[PDB]
RNA sequence: UCUUUGUCACCCUGCU
RNA sequence: AGUAGAAACAAGGGUGUUUUUUAU
């Protein structure tokens, strides 16, 4: 039964909800600043990095200046005279989490926290690149297709594997083997078990990622290199390099920001009276009625940031080209095309001058083709750049290949079409 | 019983 | 594992530097 989870999003929702219009009356932001969107963003910046038991560990530690590490914040944005300022403010982490638990009933709730932290990732990648991560592995950056969610924290919602990349596993496990071989102390001691049996944990995470029979098999071969190694990581190489094909649909759920929350509830749309369905034509049944803006830099066309942050919220960073092309009905790409800068505000850049608009956060959008399509021969020749398995990695691998873009999933339909 | 970490590079030693 | 045999090896010791800002 869905219900019960749903009551479970219920409570967190209106745990947090209690917690936002606290802080509000703290707050006091104006209603039409009440969409301005990187204002709310970082406010969620906020609480995100208001929880870290390492931060603790830093306050206790005390290295540094660093501001009362028992209290934290950021730049906040007020504005005077139809004009905008920055103000640097901070919290106190106790006083925040007192408010917390009394927003909880006297827990937590990390899961919308979790989730709003999904929230900047995927923003962040879609909005990013980190090629240069990369330049500190070395391999291919086209590569990047199973990138998407990398900047989530190693303690950060671990059933995010929801999102969490192949790629992903890929560089954290180099990581580790390279730290690894790197000392002779890092195994012997207690830490070396839990350390191996969180990268076993890993391992098998990939496997769940993993449904083919060859991949399967050499991924096991690769879990019974007890030691760290050299030649394993070539192996996953080109287990990747022909996996780039042999992709299945990962869980996207539509997370959307949630400066919606004021305006959400004023709607009558709480996650407990009707529970939610995130995936499907609730996010678009959403993403019409909420209304939300963001400031403006000017000579950088409003429209390039629109689409931007539009599609960033939509997290499409690795869908079908011309599938989010019908999707929006005007043309979308990788930011190359997207011809702007950054959504937030850089320290030293100078404000002096930006602009509001009330942005538009709409589309054009069964299943009426398969989106099939080929790769091209680079593909194949990313190979020759090289168990058994090699034999049938190759059989398969030179005839053809299902879908050519990297995913295509969605619970979209008609926005007319709100039943279905 | 499903709980690495706020990130990596350089020296030296050869029976004292 | 193996060398070896009344106790050992299967290497041993030091040096670095992180809160933001983003696309080839």
């Amino acid at each position: 039964n869905a219900t019960e989870i749903r009551a479970s999003v219920g409570k967190m929702i209106n745990g947090i909800g209690r917690f936002y219009i606290q802080m509000c009356t703290e707050l006091k932001l104006s209603d039409y600043e009440g969409r301005l969107i990187q204002n709310s963003l970082t406010i969620e910046r906020m609480v995100l990095s208001a929880f870290d038991e390492r931060r603790n560990r830093y306050l206790e530690e005390h290295p540094s200046a660093g501001k009362d590490p028992k209290k934290t914040g950021g730049p906040i944005y007020k504005r005077v005279d139809g004009k905008w300022m920055r103000e640097l403010v901070l919290y106190d982490k106790e006083e925040i989490r007192r408010i917390w638990r009394q927003a909880n009933n006297g827990d937590d709730a990390t899961a919308g926290l979790t989730h709003m932290m999904i929230w900047h990732s995927n923003l962040n990648d879609t909005t990013y690149q980190r090629t240069r991560a990369l330049v500190r592995t070395g391999m291919d950056p086209r590569m990047c297709s199973l990138m998407q969610g990398s900047t989530l924290p190693r303690r950060s919602g671990a059933a995010g594997a929801a999102v969490k990349g192949v790629g992903t596993m890929v560089m954290e496990l180099i990581r580790m083997i390279k730290r690894g071989i790197n000392d002779r102390n890092f195994w012997r001691g207690e830490n070396g078990r839990k350390t191996r049996s969180a990268y076993e944990r890993m391992c098998n995470i990939l496997k769940g990622k993993f449904q083919t029979a060859a991949q399967r098999a050499m991924m096991d071969q690769v879990r019974e290199s007890r030691n760290p190694g050299n030649a394993e990581i070539e192996d996953l190489i080109f287990s990747a390099r022909s996996a780039l094909i042999l992709r299945g649909s990962v869980a996207h759920k539509s997370c959307l920001p949630a400066c919606v929350y004021g305006p959400a509830v004023a709607s009558g749309y709480d996650f407990e009276k009707e529970g939610y369905s995130l995936v499907g034509i609730d996010p678009f049944k959403l993403l019409q009625n909420s209304q939300v803006y963001s400031l403006i830099r000017p000579n950088e066309n409003p429209a390039h940031k629109s689409q931007l942050v539009w599609m960033a919220c939509h997290s499409a960073a690795f869908e079908d080209l011309r599938l989010l092309s019908f999707i929006r009905g005007t043309k979308v790409s990788p930011r190359g095309k997207l011809s702007t800068r950054g959504v937030q505000i850089a320290s030293n850049e100078n404000m002096d001058t930006m602009e509001s608009s009330t942005l538009e956060l709409r589309s054009r959008y069964a299943f009426s083709v398969q989106r099939n399509l080929p790769f091209d021969k680079s593909t194949i020749m990313a190979a020759f750049t090289g168990s058994d398995m090699r034999a049938e990695i190759i059989r398969m691998m030179e005839g053809a290949k299902p879908e050519e873009v990297s995913f295509r999933g969605r619970g979209v339909f008609e926005l007319s079409d709100e039943k279905a």
